C-alpha cells in the first residue's frame, strides 16, 4: 500500500519485545519498506485462502496474543533478508528485490509451515506438537530459503535432490539463527516444537540420528513417504554441513572444521553456481568441492575438509 514508513512495537511468539517496520495509511500495516521492494505480512484468519488480508492494526502496537505470530514472521523475514544481502550480496529471494510475502494463522491447529511457490505460510500449530511456527527464526529462514533454492538451483522436491533442497533450507536456517545470535544452535525448530517437552527439536544437524534421521548414506530411506524422505535423508547432508563447519570424528572419519562463515560461502556458491534441479548427493559433493576450490584454492584446508565431511557421511 502507499503510505509512510513507520516503526511499531510488539511482542513475538516467545514473549519478547521487538520493533517492527510498518506503513501508515489510515491503519498501520505490516509492510516494511526498508528492505528491497518490501516485506508484507498477511492474516489468513484460520482459513486456507491465500494470502489473506495485509495485516492492519489501529495503533502500531502489536502486543495481543493474536498479533504474536505476525510480529515474528515479519521481523524474522527482515533478519533473513539482511543475512542474504549482507553476507551473500543477494537481494531478496530472486536476486532482484522481489517483495517478500508471508501469511500467518493459516488453517486450524496446523503443524507446519511452507513456501507455496509465491509466499511463505505459517500454521499456528496445535499447541502440542508446535506453537506458532514463525516463532522460530530458523523456521522462517528455512522457508525463505526454499524460495532462494527455487529461483536458483531449482532442486526438485523428491528423493535425493529433494533431500538436498531440505538440507539447504536447514543449513541456511541455522546460519541465519547464528547471524541473529540469540540462543543459536545446530538444531531445527527447537523454539516452537513441543512446548511441553524441553531440550528437543524437530531435527538435529549435529546428530540427526537422535530423532531417527540418517547420518550416513548407508542408512538412507528409499521408500515413498515424505516425497521419498526429503525431511529424513536431509540428515545425511545436514551432518556433512555440520562437520564442515564444526569438525568431528564420525564413523571413524575425522573432519577438520572450518567454521560457519566458510560453510555458508561454500554452500551458497554451490547452490547458485553448480547445483541443478536433478542434482544427487554425489553431485552435491562435487559442487561443494568445486565451490571450495573456487573460493580457497585446490590445496586449501577448506577443500580437504569438504572431502573429509562427505567421506564421513558415505557420499562419494
Ligand atoms: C513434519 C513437518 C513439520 C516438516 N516440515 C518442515 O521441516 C518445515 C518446517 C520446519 C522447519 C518447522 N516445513 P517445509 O519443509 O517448508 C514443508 N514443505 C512442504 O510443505 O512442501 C510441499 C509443498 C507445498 C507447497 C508447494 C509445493 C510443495
Ligand atoms: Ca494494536
Ligand atoms: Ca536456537
Ligand atoms: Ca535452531
Ligand atoms: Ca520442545
Ligand atoms: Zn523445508
Amino acid at each position: 500500500i502507499t503510505g509512510t514508513s513507520t516503526v511499531g512495537v510488539g511482542r513475538g511468539v516467545l514473549g519478547d519485545q521487538k520493533n517492527i517496520n510498518t506503513t501508515y495509511s489510515t491503519y498501520y500495516y505490516l509492510q516494511d519498506n526498508t528492505r528491497g521492494n518490501g516485506i508484507f505480512t498477511y492474516d489468513a484468519k484460520y482459513r486456507t485462502t491465500l494470502p489473506g488480508s495485509l495485516w492492519a492494526d489501529a495503533d502500531n502496537q502489536f502486543f495481543a496474543s493474536y498479533d504474536a505470530p505476525a510480529v515474528d514472521a515479519h521481523y524474522y523475514a527482515g533478519v533473513t533478508y539482511d543475512y542474504y544481502k549482507n553476507v551473500h550480496n543477494r537481494l531478496s529471494y530472486d536476486g532482484n528485490n522481489a517483495a517478500i510475502r508471508s501469511s500467518v494463522h493459516y488453517s486450524q491447529g496446523y503443524n507446519n509451515a511452507f513456501w507455496n511457490g509465491s509466499q511463505m505460510v505459517y500454521g499456528d500449530g496445535d499447541g502440542q506438537t508446535f506453537i506458532p511456527l514463525s516463532g522460530g527464526i530458523d523456521v522462517v529462514a528455512h522457508e525463505l530459503t526454499h524460495a532462494v533454492t527455487d529461483y536458483t538451483a531449482g532442486l526438485i522436491y523428491q528423493n535425493e535432490s529433494g533431500a538436498i533442497n531440505e538440507a539447504i533450507s536447514d543449513i541456511f536456517g541455522t546460519l541465519v539463527e547464528f547471524y541473529a545470535n540469540k540462543n543459536p544452535d545446530w538444531e531445527i525448530g527447537e523454539d516452537v516444537y513441543t512446548p511441553g517437552i524441553s531440550g528437543d527439536s524437530l531435527r538435529s544437524m549435529s546428530d540427526p540420528a537422535k530423532y531417527g534421521d540418517p547420518d550416513h548414506y548407508s542408512k538412507r530411506y528409499t521408500g515413498t513417504q515424505d516425497n521419498g524422505g526429503v525431511h529424513i535423508n536431509s540428515g545425511i547432508i545436514n551432518k556433512a554441513a555440520y562437520l564442515i563447519s564444526q569438525g568431528g570424528t564420525h564413523y571413524g572419519v575425522s573432519v577438520v572444521g572450518i567454521g560457519r562463515d566458510k560453510l555458508g560461502k561454500i554452500f551458497y556458491r554451490a547452490l547458485t553456481q553448480y547445483l541443478t534441479p536433478t542434482s544427487n548427493f554425489s553431485q552435491l559433493r562435487a559442487a561443494a568441492v568445486q565451490s571450495a576450490t573456487d573460493l580457497y584454492g585446490s590445496t586449501s584446508q577448506e577443500v580437504a575438509s569438504v572431502k573429509q565431511a562427505f567421506d564421513a557421511v558415505g557420499v562419494k
